[PDB]
């Protein structure tokens, strides 16, 4: 399912050096976002730093949302994963794209400008409204 | 898309002293949970505790799911996060929403009562069924 | 909403000894996943280890992908939650589903043959073209 969204760019390296996000296959799921960065970063073990990306989105549907996730192999491999361990961007949101990059392992790691650093995926979502009430199944 | 969703008040001060959940603006995709407590909880670094929110929901409807995820502020800044990371609620759940509050990081932290300490999206779910077959592309 | 989604299984204990991932209840939104391990794996307090399942899915269909989570009460109680987080199923991987298992907490974990260890959902998905712009609201 598609849908155009609006980004603008905030950083002028972003479409050039730092390509934009895209989707390798016509199967992929998540758009891998880069480190917009002017020089390397080392992230110690246990720290966090945050990452800009030099765009900012705006879904504007209030039907769809994105969700941020860590890449597998780095977060498997190297403990590279989010502070804030899965992020949501909602709809209005117009700011930069900011990603909370959380060593979580015990090796020392170089957060590269241009990095494909974390993911991206658009899921639809759903508003709910409460309804109360008096009544309506944590080894393993 | 909105769906009105059945919830139980468990405990009378949720609705009243700790506010119901709600979404801030027209486009958020997430509600606010609020720590249900009696008392502040001291949180050590690496430490977990399972917060109330005095409220179970009755999604229902097999088509919809709930996820519980950090708030990016706490996460980022404070080390604030779930204990299982992100939250699943089935459809068919109508116990107490619990959060796991996990300190993941390495400065005390104090959880207040009536705190939004995490949120919840709805999204929609397929449920599979699986087809076997014999035959049908982990730096980075 | 329901799917038949190709599996392929790959270690013939699948669907005898180690039960195909299915859902407990008409709604449930996730399927666990079970570790498919000749031998035990103790698991010492934050490190991580790769499980396979024994199994390969094709989902396909490019609006829908799926997401690993850990469960609740490992996570929670046990600290025991994937390396990666969340992990992010894209509809064209045909390779074996593997689960990065990370003990987050401070006890030493004992990961058995069979044992359901993680849980994966399926959502639909939208893939995002950018529309370039020039203009189009981080205690808590
Ligand atoms: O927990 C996981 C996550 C991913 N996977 C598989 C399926 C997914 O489609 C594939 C790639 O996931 P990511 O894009 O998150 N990892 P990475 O970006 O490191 O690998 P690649 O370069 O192939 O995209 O790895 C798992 O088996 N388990
Ligand atoms: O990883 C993230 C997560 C969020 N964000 C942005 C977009 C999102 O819409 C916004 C708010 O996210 P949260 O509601 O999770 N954070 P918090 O509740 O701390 O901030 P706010 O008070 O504005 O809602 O922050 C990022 O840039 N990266
Ligand atoms: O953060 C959470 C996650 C789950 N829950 C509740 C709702 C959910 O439907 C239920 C079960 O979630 P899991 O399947 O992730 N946990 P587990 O597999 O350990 O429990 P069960 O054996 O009942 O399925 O626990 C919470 O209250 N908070
Ligand atoms: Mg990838
Ligand atoms: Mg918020
Ligand atoms: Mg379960």
């Amino acid at each position: 399912m598609m849908k155009k969204i609006d980004v603008k760019i905030l950083d002028p390296r972003v479409g050039k050096e730092f390509p934009l996000p895209t989707y390798a296959t016509s199967g992929s799921a998540g758009l891998d976002l880069r480190a917009c960065l002017n020089d390397a970063v080392e992230l110690a073990p246990g720290d966090t730093t945050l990452v800009p990306t030099g765009l900012a989105i705006h879904i504007a549907d209030p039907s769809l949302a994105a969700m941020m996730l860590p890449r597998s192999g780095l977060g498997h491999k190297h403990g590279i994963v989010l502070g804030n361990l899965v992020g949501l961007i909602n709809s209005d949101y117009q700011g930069q794209l900011m990603i909370s990059v959380w060593n979580r392992g015990q090796d020392s790691f170089t957060i590269q400008p241009g990095e494909r650093i974390a993911q991206m995926i658009f899921v639809p979502v759903v508003q709910a409204e409460f309804n109360l009430v008096e009544d309506f199944r944590f080894r393993q």
